[PDB]
């Protein structure tokens, strides 16, 4: 049969995978090899000429990684996938394949910090200019487009305030002006949002977050048309970034993604409960969560996202010192800077990642002094709420 | 004590490593994690401000990978190391950290094919121009230097004819003209050649070859001054290539490198025997091996290399068809395109990697129709010789 | 705090685990080591004398495996855990620690086939006699008890007809007669049944099934009182079976168990839907599933099990040939002999595992000619039902 | 061709292994699976009936582990191999397959401590009696034989004094009296001693030591006739010990064994240098090493062993307190209780493993107060000697 025909949970479990043909092994074997052996000179030449399918060398391609690439292509409804060493490598392999000196990119300003650093500081040194705009306002995207614009780049939801971008509307604007739309879908995973179905051309993820979900893999994935992915593989990865994924990391990500549907359901069920608790707490001034009807783009989120996500941000009364006291008072939530793990993770940017920055520079990343970012895990939500209540009460 | 004080075999085993402090575990633990947890807001801020040692997130740094980086820095007599997703990523993370639009690179022409593709086709699209020269002639390096030249880039020995480059002489030329010298030391490993001791500024390796040695890791390493490595880590890797190494791959490379000294001794003992056998064979027109006194740069090799290496190239009588017949007639040597594995690997480029290319285009990579490339493994050399003799006899 | 105080999902995620003390790594490091190093002669002696905590050698104990042992002890409400190379090793390490020549065991007859082979053929050759009884009838257990009986051994539910054993009632009988009760809890996992809370003394699992859940680990676990577990570790494992678990297998099982709660919820939701579909199908003569009210011990199952499980057996009309045709006609369910994986697995014992046996010998394992065993996975239940309907329709 | 025809180093690299048939991957894939899938009911039945080759379930057999089993069978010149969870499991799976209540074993007294504990305390509780003899005196073996003796069990060399057993002579005695000879060949590895070639029936190893060689695997192997190995697999392992090896551990051992020849050569070259240094040191009363001509069985060792090994024991002047001071004064040698790793390991049993024992009880394991045991690693021997000289000088 064809796995593209089954339901989404069935695809999560099975797409891109099948029992090993020589042994019947059910788990995808870990092809932890660099070298592949040819049966003859002619078989080697046939593979190098693309006249025969098969493998050559793990930087170019590998059976374990191929399974992950095919699975994620199915889940995003794209033609082809390309696994990478990190989410950053997925982003930069994509953009360095597409762009050359003299080209231009229109990017959302509300993007992952290291992506912003790449676009702000590294791209212009290669002659590739970037204009940053508020992508919640599609007119600002249009106004920033130039004859040289090759790419519009967006993230949605966008940390740390969980604002949204209207993918379908932005895709139409980008395409009318001759540009590709690249969407970083890390926050949602394909279980909750499908940018290619809304007109995006390329989707990138850090699999480090929800796709792997177990806090033990750094990796990325790119999904798009075969013609583009082939260039991203044989030029961007092979020559430019060298950012190939280890077969063992691909195997762990295949293993983690098996539970993506059930994990996202529980992350989001837990997060909605915690978000409602925080919205009712008189020591919490604001709660940013797409599942609360007061979210400024709530209706867009309901049309574009099948679930409101596992991430919450909120502001605690009392600013910087209260946020520091609160984060130093949790006993179950763990202080860390990643997200999408099975454990609940918490961070206070103004006292952690952005401490030696001026308050007006911190807002440039949307960071207020009392802002706390919470990645909701798979624990009992009552335990998470009790921990938050205990810490908030102490802090205020 | 200080491991930088012990003998080289002792350093191979011990440098960069020690029993785990919390448990005493002798093997370096596999810190297969993405996330690291802070004990307090203040500890997180201290790490982000570089005011406290410790870890944050595996793309930035990891204890397992740190051990590999420190070991390879000791072995190359460099200050610091940076592990990468691939040898290509080591090369491009280095050059994309050092160079920006308007800069220039002087490169040897006799370099790894994918490095050549990066330099020929990708660098100029970022405004970084490259002049290729015959680096066996240091005067051609000097003549190609421009005010904008930031880097001279060399490999030695250089596949597929095993020609050499005089590292010390080229380093002096590069430095007099204000450029850094980057040496790809993959072929030799630090056990056989130490470019930093001869004046190079930066050494890169594909650990995929001899350093790991077991044919099961794609990876790279960069070694140089702390100031440069810090930029390669926090800009080149973090932002540009995203080419971080998986902790499991670092652990496998640590494990492989434990036997680097004994492996290189056996590879080179075997290769010298096989090279002498081939040089005495009337069906073999030429043998390229630094350990044969007829090698055109033999004396330079004796001063610069402690052993002549594990790689041999040779030309079989009868050109393309004889090379194809020979490679299709081996029974022990394995047909493949990597090198530095414990198994003997063999390839015939004119019928394998470069078949759909014109004979005059193949020479542009030094490839004649009868040229065979042999990576000598750890088998009994008598068995390798018998296999080669059987195949040569059949082919001719 | 104490993790034994949190909710069960919180314990699944966190019990037995914490950030690495020397680095903060969130994932439990893979301590893939044999050797541990002492700081002094005195520290080595202190560990060998049990006068100091810490590690010596991985066969005796290991930090990664210790985390798994502690987690499973928390989840089963037992004092201590011991990980093993396989479920069989958990069973035999337990029984060979407890029993010596002249001792006796009363065992259920409806037990895992290889356990039955150990008890029937291997135990008596060591002078340890075994009486098999129908453990659904607690009076048969009582009647089989002898002065030499050390252990009553049961599984519940019991494959392949999913009959039950009343743990609390059997525990009272065993204890009144001076014997320990050992329960194999593999089928249910601690998420669905807690034998120690009902009076059992020792729980064993094959973690190969639901606890790991990902079809990529063979392993076992024993949970019980510290005094017994210490004997199982330092005599049974150290000396008798040698069945220690690899640190990597323990790490994978820790990783798999993170999703145990959400997996069991989905397995059982899916299984109840499929069981009801099969019970309404006129080509299916019988359906064995604890969640159907027609199950002969339905009310006991509701008191003893929090969910009815992920396993279903059923009889297809037409006996042996229909069962063979049906199993050869599924397109999504995979033909295999394990259970508890994320993929739906199916087997027809009369044509697969028990084909060269007489029909009257097959019933001795409860196997009728039309009996099919289904391990329900995490796919969309509609897809599983459609596959079963297609295959049943073709077969009948 | 047939790998049993190549030289021993070629076999170390290649025996039991070949490129993956479906992909050409050179490294043996890690078949980290529990479940295997059948294409039809008939294929499942054919495998269960042994009428078709192939896999069923990893406890029974696995492609990665099969490669290791076949390689070690080739290296020991035996018919078949069986991998296990530990060296202890190799020993007990063997003996519990061969023996039942009423049987008898004649064992050397100079054996590994946990093997001695199994034979002394556990075997008799299963009705299997054991007589311990000085196996350096073959007449004591003969005199201890009884009508019920099934097995003669020996280790050679034997820790901690490195005494020897004449394998060929003992095999002839055992066979004349109708018993099998089992030899634990862990100390030597097949590179240095081949008991089956000298008449032994079964060889066991802890692969934890030299075969893996990297201090990161606990595991065992059994090698013998196909008829016996089949019983050890399908009864001893399947039913009794459950001591199967994890596929990942088998893959690591395959990887470690690739360098067995070059490692043993260097271990033994280093050990002979260190042994000669110790024999010339006036603070060292005795040196136990088969490569010193003063060894009491030196000539037997030269006939039976191709190299004298990597292990040395020696007595330091001043007894218990000097041994403790010496071991607390090394800076490079690591204090630990395993052997065969790439790092040099050292232990002082009288102050470490046997401290709370009476001096007359310590001699029962051949342990004098000043006895030090050294596992010589791959470091520069000059560095090891300097470390030992520094520590000896301080201690005396
Ligand atoms: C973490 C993250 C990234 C970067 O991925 P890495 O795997 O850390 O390189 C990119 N985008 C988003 C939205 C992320 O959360
Ligand atoms: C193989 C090789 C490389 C590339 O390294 P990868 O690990 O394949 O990316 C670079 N230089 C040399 C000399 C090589 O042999
Ligand atoms: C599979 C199973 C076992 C055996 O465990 P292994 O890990 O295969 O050794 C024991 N009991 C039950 C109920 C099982 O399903
Ligand atoms: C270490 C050893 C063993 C035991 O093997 P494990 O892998 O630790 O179970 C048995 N025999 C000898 C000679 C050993 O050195």
């Amino acid at each position: 049969s064809d796995c593209r025909t089954y339901g989404f949970n069935t695809q999560i479990v099975h797409a891109g995978q099948q029992p090993d043909p020589s042994t019947g092994a059910l788990s995808t074997p870990i092809f932890q090899t660099s070298t592949f052996v040819f049966d003859s000179a002619e078989q080697g030449a046939a593979r190098f000429a693309l006249e025969e399918s098969g493998y050559i060398y793990t930087r170019l391609g590998n059976p374990t990684t191929d399974a992950l690439e095919k699975k994620l292509a199915v889940l995003e409804r794209g033609e082809a996938g390309l696994a990478t060493a990190s989410g950053i490598s997925a982003i930069t392999t994509t953009l360095l394949t597409l762009c050359q000196q003299g080209d231009h990119i229109v990017s959302a300003s509300a993007i992952y910090g290291c992506t912003h650093a790449f676009l702000s500081h590294s791209m212009p040194k290669f002659g590739i200019n970037v204009s940053f705009v508020d992508a919640a306002k599609p007119e600002e995207i249009r106004a920033a487009m130039r004859p040289e614009t090759k790419v519009v780049y967006i993230e949605t939801p966008a940390n740390p305030t969980l604002s949204l971008v209207d993918i379908e509307t932005v895709a139409g604007i980008a395409h009318q002006q001759g540009a590709l739309l690249v969407v970083d879908n890390t926050f949602m995973s394909p279980y909750c949002q499908q940018p290619l179905q809304l007109g995006a051309d390329i989707v990138v993820h850090s699999v480090t977050k929800y796709i792997n979900g177990h806090g033990d893999v750094i990796g990325g994935i790119i999904v798009g048309k075969q013609e583009f992915i082939d260039q991203a593989r044989f030029v961007g990865l092979k020559d430019i970034t060298g950012g190939c994924m280890s077969p063992f990391n691909a195997w762990l990500t295949l293993r983690g993604v098996k539970t993506l549907g059930i994990r996202m359901e529980r992350h989001c069920e837990n997060a909605l409960k915690i978000a409602r608790f925080l919205e009712g707490h008189p020591s919490i001034t604001r709660v940013y969560y797409p599942g609360l009807s007061s979210h400024p783009q709530y209706e867009l989120g309901q049309r574009q996202m099948s679930l409101p996500g596992g991430i919450i941000s909120f502001e605690i009364a009392g600013g910087l010192e209260a946020g520091r006291r609160m984060i130093n008072s949790v006993e179950l939530c763990l202080l860390a800077v990643s997200l999408g793990d099975t454990e609940t993770l918490i961070q206070h940017p103004a006292s952690m990642t952005h401490s030696p920055y001026a308050p007006e520079e911190r807002l440039k990343a949307g960071i207020t002094d009392g802002l706390i970012r919470l990645s909701v895990g798979l624990e009992d939500p009552e335990d998470i709420i009790n921990d938050l209540e205990h810490a908030i009460r102490k802090a205020t």
